[PDB]
């Protein structure tokens, strides 16, 4: 899941 | 994309 982590928190602002 | 940044917010912990 750190990968799915990782890619929610560069989609965020 | 709201979908991807509330799923994004709730999924974080």
């Amino acid at each position: 899941f750190k990968r799915i982590v990782q890619r929610c928190k560069d989609f965020l602002r």
